[PDB]
């Protein structure tokens, strides 16, 4: 399909996740199999990488996200930082797109919890915050454009097994232990181990306005045990509140679909229906982590108050497949099967791809699974986009 718009694409990661300069090199975005962006630029389609906070709320992703695009300091809102207990400015970024203040635009392609974030980052741009415009007037203090409303920068959002109605892994017992051990395991597919004081800081959580921090002698071990305890786990300004099917379903209340910009969603499941009751196992091949640790629980999990049947078992280890093909419950979003053409304001559902969570973006081998032609054949269709 012949290219209709030159938006750059950019790549944002979900509650792990990390920069191009991080874990020695090993990339989130492509893992054992290469690297994503580095393929995408050599092929014509210039792309870029975001790296936020993994365990932050969709709404420090979106602020962090906004200032690395368009260059400054991060600003969280002077009200949203009050309110939760953490700092108003994070981190000053360069900019890796000044442009986008002057017309330029971008596609998004979001993994896990990162198409929670971009989605909220468009409505961020399109309708700003009332809250944060009351209270910067009531208050005397500076607001951030992001705040202001009436603005717009994003072409397309294109999601990638992302919990948009969140999902039943959050109610495991003892989630807290198996989420933190899945770092660790994300950790040691990037060859690296969780129980070494390591000088450079390898894996940075950017928790800036909580004030956390990996210590000079401190191993990934002991810190995970201190964010455990932490407000970045215990709040409800946080990827964990946003990742449980409750915390999605408020976030689906405010944010919405843009009648400006393109959604795609891309849904994935790795299960087998067992001959037992109609529960969901692992298949062969899916990364031994979630297989163990995750996969049964998903696939079994029932909860009548949360509405949690037959129809969430299926999952990617780590999601309910049924969660990704667009925000549902709390939303009035419109979700429509790709039918050849990719509309405006509504989620084009791609379809369901047989590659587990960690398998889409490379971070575990599936030699069936052309990861390669699967991203080149994405960023065409982007770049075919009527703008
Ligand atoms: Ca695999
Ligand atoms: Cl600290
Ligand atoms: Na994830
Ligand atoms: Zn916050």
């Amino acid at each position: 399909s012949l290219r209709a718009n030159d938006a750059p694409i950019v790549l944002l990661h979900g509650f792990t996740g990390w920069g191009r300069e991080e874990m020695f090199g090993f990339k989130y975005w492509g893992g054992v199999r290469g690297d994503i962006e580095q393929w995408l630029n050599d092929n014509g389609y210039r792309t870029y990488t975001l790296a936020v906070g993994p365990l932050s709320s969709n709404w420090d992703r979106a602020c962090e996200a906004y200032a690395q695009l368009v260059g400054g300091t991060v600003d969280y809102g002077a009200a949203h930082a009050a309110k939760h207990g953490h700092a108003r400015f994070g981190r000053t970024y360069p900019g890796l797109l000044p442009e986008l203040k002057r017309g330029g635009r971008i596609h998004i392609i979001a993994h896990s919890q990162g198409g929670q974030t971009a989605r909220m980052l468009v409505s961020l741009l399109e309708n700003g915050s009332q809250e944060e415009r009351e209270y910067a007037k009531a208050h005397n203090v500076s607001l951030s454009p992001l705040f202001e409303g009436g603005h717009h920068f994003v072409l397309s959002v294109t999601t990638i097994a992302t919990p948009h109605d969140g999902t039943t892994l959050v109610n495991m017992v003892d989630f807290t232990d198996r989420f933190f051990d899945l770092q660790k395991a994300v950790l040691e597919a990037a060859a690296v181990a969780s129980n070494v004081p390591y000088t450079s800081q390898v894996y940075d959580f950017k928790l800036d306005q909580w004030g956390l921090r990996r210590q000079p002698g401190e191993s990934f071990d002991h810190y995970f045990e201190r964010l455990k305890r932490s407000p970045v786990w215990t709040s409800t300004d946080t990827a964990r509140y946003d990742l449980s099917v409750s915390g999605a379903e408020k976030l689906n209340q405010w944010v919405q679909a843009s009648p400006n910009t393109y959604y795609l969603s891309f849904s994935t499941e790795r299960t087998y229906r067992g001959a037992l009751t109609g529960n969901h196992y692992p298949e062969l091949g899916m990364n031994a982590f979630s297989a163990v640790v995750c996969a049964p629980f998903l696939g079994s999990y029932r909860n009548p108050t949360l509405g949690i049947d037959d129809r969430w078992l299926e999952n990617d280890g780590i999601v309910n497949t049924v969660s990704m093909n667009g925000p549902k419950r709390g939303s009035s979003d419109r979700i429509v099967p790709y039918d050849g053409t990719l509309k405006k304001g509504v989620w084009n559902d791609m379809g369901t791809y047989n590659v587990d969570h960690l398998e889409i973006i490379g971070v575990d081998p599936n030699p069936s699974f052309d990861i390669r032609a699967f991203y080149l054949r994405l960023a065409e269709q982007l770049a075919s986009l009527q703008p």
